[PDB]
């Protein structure tokens, strides 16, 4: 049953805080590495040299199928950077499709604040499109090579839990309930989508819908938080604060830089509101909503030291580069990256979040008798 969806189920480990990752092999003989599943980037980039935070790394000299491309790559981010060398080599996913492809690989030789202590992965699998690949869009991303070189359908789905499942090439109906609702992929670079309405405990934020997508909105498995443009973030917070006003938290909580803790088992979920993000539908002015519980946007921080308590970071934070629907949004949903039809599907996940009062949900259609996208 190698490569059956059944065999791909449960192939991810990790958590929203440090990343979800899938086992991969590179080279011949195969070198086993854990790799971040990242829909917010487009390079297959792997530690290729010793580093304090790396338990293992890619050793190209030991791979006889490695091919050097004689091209450097330097990738700086807001937070930290990496530098490396491009080449190609044979790549497979042991708990993924039953196939081996030749793929681009950036062998990371130096990096600053890129690898994460105790995340247990050694590289990143950028699943977004070539337009954002480094050094440029001519470096073919992994998934494109996979589809090109095999009979794998041009679609993958992610079921993140809090490991989860990355199903390549198809939809595993055992991983969701109810209906699958699709939002268009606006442009093939990041997985760009359009948010048309935002409610907090059913109260509309009442902003021009372009504000929700200033200057883009993306679906990013490589981002922990729900990240919101400043104007939207401020309104969300004001609204969540109002909803939970029976308890006050330091401003550092709201800034995401400080835990809030309750005695084990006593988190007052009921004082936090639900968040509804309405996503553009596949037909004009029809939309559907995905609803997010505090169990999602309050990210638990596991720490033996604080373990008499349950502690959390606020996992909604401010962005100056557009909305990011990160891991805490994707968790408890089954998310279908249907590249073939240029759409992203959402359905309630088998591992969704709920208590006895409320539950994560995917609901539609909603009709609204304006273009919500930015240029
Ligand atoms: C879920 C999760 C997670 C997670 C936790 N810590 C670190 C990372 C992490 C570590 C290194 C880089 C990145 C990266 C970068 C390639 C562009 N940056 C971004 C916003 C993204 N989508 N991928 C993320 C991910």
């Amino acid at each position: 049953k190698k490569g059956s969806f059944v065999e791909m189920v449960d192939n991810l480990r990790g958590k929203s805080g440090q990343g979800y990752y899938v086992e991969m092999t590179v080279g011949s003989p195969p070198q086993t590495l854990n790799i971040l599943v990242d829909t917010g980037s487009s390079n297959f980039a792997v530690g290729a040299a010793p580093h304090p935070f790396l338990h293992r790394y890619y050793q190209r000299q030991l791979s006889s199928t490695y091919r050097d491309l004689r091209k450097g790559v330097y990738v700086p981010y807001t937070q930290g950077k990496w530098e490396g060398e491009l080449g190609t080599d044979l790549v497979s996913i042991p708990h993924g499709p039953n196939v081996t492809v030749r793929a681009n690989i950036a062998a990371i030789t130096e990096s600053d604040k890129f690898f994460i202590n105790g995340s247990n992965w050694e590289g990143i699998l950028g699943l977004a499109y070539a337009e954002i690949a480094r050094p440029d869009d001519s470096l073919e991303p992994f998934f494109d090579s996979l589809v090109k070189q095999t009979h794998v359908p041009n679609l993958f789905s992610l079921q993140l839990c809090g490991g989860g499942s990355m199903i390549i090439g198809g939809i595993d109906h055992s991983l969701y309930t109810g209906s699958l609702w699709y939002t268009p992929i606006r442009r093939e670079w990041y997985y760009e989508v359009i948010i048309v309405r935002v409610e907090i405990n059913g109260q509309d934020l009442k902003m021009d819908c372009k504000e929700y997508n200033y200057d883009k909105s993306i679906v990013d498995s490589g981002t922990t938080n729900l990240r919101l443009p400043k104007k939207v973030f401020e309104a969300a917070v004001k609204s969540i604060k109002a909803a939970s006003s029976t308890e006050k938290f330091p401003d550092g909580f709201w800034l995401g830089e400080q835990l809030v803790c309750w005695q084990a088992g006593t988190t007052p979920w009921n004082i936090f509101p639900v968040i509804s993000l309405y996503l553009m539908g596949e037909v004009t002015n029809q939309s559907f909503r995905i609803t997010i519980l505090p169990q999602q946007y309050l990210r638990p921080v596991e720490d033996v030291a604080t373990s008499q308590d349950d502690c959390y970071k606020f996992a909604i934070s401010q962005s100056s580069t557009g909305t990011v629907m990160g891991a805490v949004i994707m968790e408890g949903f089954y998310v279908v990256f249907d590249r073939a039809r240029k759409r992203i599907g959402f359905a309630v996940s088998a591992c969704h979040v709920h208590d006895e009062f409320r539950t994560a949900a995917v609901e539609g259609p909603f009709v609204t008798l304006e273009d919500c996208g930015y240029n």
